[PDB]
């Protein structure tokens, strides 16, 4: 049930000029990734895994979006709940994947940059889709980040990143949480997106001066909520609410990250079919507990490096990603 894809990034200019050796080969037609744990490219021992989809170094953002996100966006628009996670070591591409970057020299606008990642392609698509069709809809967004088991709002322009939100259980619906103070921002039109993100990109900067290795050690939850009051030609007014959470996890490398530790432990309990799952043992797992064995539809995108220095981290990721394939939800 939980879909897992592996994205492998190309050798960085640091490993480019250093003219090194790939220990990872990604076969998109075989949905398989293979790591060389031994030696010699003439004779080598290897480790091989199979996923739902693998994308090699030559994969572009649009490729990823078209293949994995687009189908999740369609389910969300229908009124369902979906979740996407980016898992993996630091410096392998979790952020390039969920956010993407800007092509240099102001070459493109935000909506056409080949480098844009999931989050911005999605926000744009939403408008591009519902706007056409005859629907009254509304988009809300939230960016909730976890650093050291403390909760932060990176979108609220009124309060600074030094003020942590509180989390309490939701008396109404069980297994839900209430985040006191989280700002939900309404995005009135496409040409109103980029600023919302620029503010986020700004506030995360101060968050970095305030907390060590923030960008590595924090988990961000980008949530977009769609309220659609559709009315097809028939004049049928369907009231749909779709929610999508885009999660860029802290770096899987190895103080302690209670949520990352709790995530893996939660995954274990679900694959090992154990009755007790430690959702409550971290903020991340309690917040997104429905994405993990609940009724949300979830995908994981693990990110790895071709580099041989990363061997250990790559097998740790490939492996962690592999077992999750066994989590069944919806
Ligand atoms: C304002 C801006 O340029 C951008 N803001 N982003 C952003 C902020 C956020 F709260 C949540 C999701 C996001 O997702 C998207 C990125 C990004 C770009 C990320 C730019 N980075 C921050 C600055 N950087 C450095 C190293 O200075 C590189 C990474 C983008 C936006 C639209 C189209 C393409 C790319
Ligand atoms: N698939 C890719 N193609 C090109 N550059 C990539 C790719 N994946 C990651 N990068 C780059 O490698 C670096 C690390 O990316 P980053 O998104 O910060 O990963 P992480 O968030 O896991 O640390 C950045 O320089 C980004 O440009
Ligand atoms: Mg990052």
């Amino acid at each position: 049930n939980i879909q897992v894809v592996v994205r492998c990034r190309p050798f960085n200019l640091a490993e480019r000029k250093a003219s090194a050796h790939s220990i990872v080969e990604c076969d998109p037609v075989r949905k398989e990734v293979s790591v060389r744990t031994g030696g010699l490219a003439d004779k080598s021992s290897r480790k091989t895994y199979t996923f739902d989809m693998v994308f090699g170094a030559s994969t572009k953002q649009i490729d990823v979006y078209r293949s994995v996100v687009c189908p999740i966006l369609d389910e969300v628009i229908m009124g369902y709940n979906c979740t996407i996670f980016a898992y993996g070591q630091t410096g392998t591409g979790k952020t390039f994947t969920m956010e993407g970057e800007r092509s240099p020299n102001e070459e493109y606008t935000w909506e056409e940059d080949p480098l844009a990642g999931i989050i911005p392609r999605t926000l744009h698509q939403i408008f591009e889709k519902l706007t056409d069709n005859g629907t009254e809809f509304s988009v809300k967004v939230s960016l909730l980040e976890i650093y050291n088991e403390e909760l932060f709002d990176l979108l609220n322009p009124s309060s600074d990143v030094s003020e942590r939100l509180q989390m309490f259980d939701d008396p109404r619906n069980k297994r839900g949480v209430i985040i006191k103070g989280l700002e939900e921002i309404t995005v009135h039109n496409k040409d109103e997106v980029y600023q919302i993100l620029e503010k986020g990109a700004a506030k995360r900067t101060t968050a970095a001066t305030l907390m060590n290795a923030y960008s590595s050690r924090s988990h961000s939850v980008f949530s977009v909520t769609i309220h659609m009051k559709e009315t097809t030609i028939d004049g049928e007014e369907l009231v749909k609410i779709g929610k999508l959470n885009l999660v860029d996890l802290a770096g899987s490398e190895n103080n302690i990250n209670q949520s990352l530790l709790t995530l893996g432990r939660v995954i274990t309990a679900l694959v090992e079919r154990t009755p007790h799952v430690p959702y409550r043992e971290s903020k991340l797992t309690r917040i997104l507990q429905d994405s993990l064995g609940g009724r949300t539809r979830t995908s994981i995108i693990a990110t790895i490096s071709p580099a041989s220095l990363n061997l250990e981290e790559t097998l740790s990721t490939l492996e962690y990603a592999h077992r999750a394939k066994n989590i069944l939800n919806k």
